[PDB]
């Protein structure tokens, strides 16, 4: 029926709209962030972020782009609980030996449309862990290590 992540974006859009402006720099954004204390995000994730959502530098965001963006990159993240499962069930072994061309093509099959940012990151990240190999174990690692700190 209903996801957090859905609850976390429109809590967010509310935030920026509750401002009472026709539209939200930059500046506003991470004002709001702070005053929070809470998605303290990077400088360049911040500037990745602008320059996906607004395509047009024109020094303005729409919140369309924005709200549209936002949930094309949180349709590729899933729940902890599920992505575990997902795993255990395509596997019941952790070898964390696949190759990245198998996961595209099954991420395709999904009929998932992510960012190209987000594949060559995902793959850049995983690789990390070895040397032209996918451990999902790294991945999951990390997440469950940021939601803990």
């Amino acid at each position: 029926m209903a996801a957090l992540t859905d609850e976390q974006i429109r809590e967010a859009f509310n935030l920026f709209d509750a401002d009472g402006s026709g539209a939200i720099d930059a500046e506003e954004m991470a004002l709001a962030m702070k005053g929070l204390g809470f998605g303290d995000l990077p400088r360049d994730e911040v500037e990745r972020t602008v320059r996906s959502m607004n395509t047009n530098a024109n020094g303005l965001i729409e919140y369309g782009e924005f709200e549209r963006m936002v949930k094309s990159r949180m349709a590729q993240k899933d729940s902890p609980e599920e992505v575990l499962k997902a795993f255990q069930l395509f596997d019941l072994d952790k070898k964390g030996k696949i190759s990245f061309a198998n996961l595209k093509e099954v991420a395709k099959l999904l009929g998932e449309n992510p960012g190209d940012d987000v594949l060559q990151e995902m793959i850049a990240e995983a690789d990390e862990d070895g040397d032209g190999e996918v451990s999902f174990e790294e991945f999951k690692s990390v997440m469950m290590q940021m939601r803990g700190k």
